[PDB]
């Protein structure tokens, strides 16, 4: 009974203010955690993690912290370039800056080949923009004549999703919110959610195991 | 004691429980379904006194089929008898949901409760019936390609707002979703209505929930909101 697992990363900032530190203090833990993150998930044979980056609602945010998120996610795929975990970006690259689209290019390129556990990064997504750009995708199909609307079924669906099959056993939330802010939407039909109030920066390796133990008693129960 | 001011508009509710509360009370299983009657007058009358205005309950899901063709068939009747008895109750009564694969009687007493009830004033009953989330998303997708098709829509125009249009659970979306029964989970539920709604999960089993446990749900959500 080991869970894919999908992670809404809360708390940073919270954080950072209750140890005496600058906002971009938290933030910056993002690469470190993701690693600590991995290592743990792939001991335990997890198989895909997707991480919820930067939604498409994170750009209400100040100018200074945007364009600080967006070099450190810059920094992020420069770093995973060799960690030898498979990489995937999902969310619209377009409206990135050009060379943060060209360093997700590269890794996506580079750790394609790697074994075993791929983490998908959401970065410019939200749940919304995913099911509009496949339903845009099936409308331009049908009006070239390449599909049946009666074909248009879960299966057909899912595969013009961004996020793929197998969709996440698990959604674990730091920060103590219990929401799901507009993540996963149509991938998180029969996901377990976990909310935990443990910050993101504190969450290690004994608070995802306590997340995957109540996973499997969960599982027994129901 | 409840805040007037940050009472949750929308309430959409997952009635499980009702199977194991029957087994557990001596009951058959018939039990406990038949009590969805009287268990949705009694939450919407909870609700029109706190200021709810808007209840989205999940009453059959495009999976329930699964279960043996008698358990359906009495279902089907039992939802018969449902919009029957809300004919005069006082709410506004809609549905969603494949209504083409129910029973054609069941088709017409909804049809009729729908167009009895359309004008009543306030609070609004909405039952999910042969109802999920994928469905909801793909008949308005389908329906989008077939206004494409039909030369009706530049596709340029296709974005939030049209979407909006198509699916069947209307704006504004629930801000809090109420599961009885312990699970943690939406099972295929409002996926695209339920972005931004507060999770309340809780042990007590769907016949056994009533005014206290709904307004310890409402209380938990005020509180969320001065914390967030």
């Amino acid at each position: 009974l080991i869970p894919h697992i999908a992670l809404i990363m809360d708390g940073n900032r919270r954080w950072a203010k209750a140890k005496g530190l600058e906002v971009y203090e938290g933030h910056k833990l993002i690469i470190p955690k993701l690693k600590e993150i991995c290592d743990i998930s792939s001991k335990l044979g997890i198989q895909v993690i997707t991480a919820f980056a930067f939604s498409t609602e994170n750009w209400k945010r100040s100018k200074e912290e945007v364009d600080f998120l967006m070099q450190l996610f810059e920094e992020f795929f420069n770093e995973f370039l060799r960690f030898g975990v498979r990489v995937s970006v999902i969310g619209c690259k377009s409206n990135l800056p050009m060379t943060l689209q060209k360093c997700i290019a590269l890794t996506e390129e580079t750790t394609k080949g790697n074994k075993g556990l791929h983490l998908v990064i959401a970065l410019n997504y939200g749940g919304y923009y995913d099911i509009l750009q496949a339903t845009k995708s099936i409308v331009n199909k049908a009006m070239n004549g390449l599909l049946d609307v009666e074909d248009i079924n879960k299966n057909l669906f899912e595969q013009e999703l961004e996020s793929k099959c197998p969709n996440p056993d698990l959604l674990i939330r730091t920060g103590g919110e219990q929401r799901v802010s507009n993540f996963l939407l149509w991938q998180l039909a029969y996901t377990e959610f976990y909310f935990t109030n443990t910050l993101f920066p504190d969450f290690g390796e004994k608070d995802l195991k306590k997340a995957i133990l109540n996973f499997q008693q969960r599982h027994r129960r129901f």
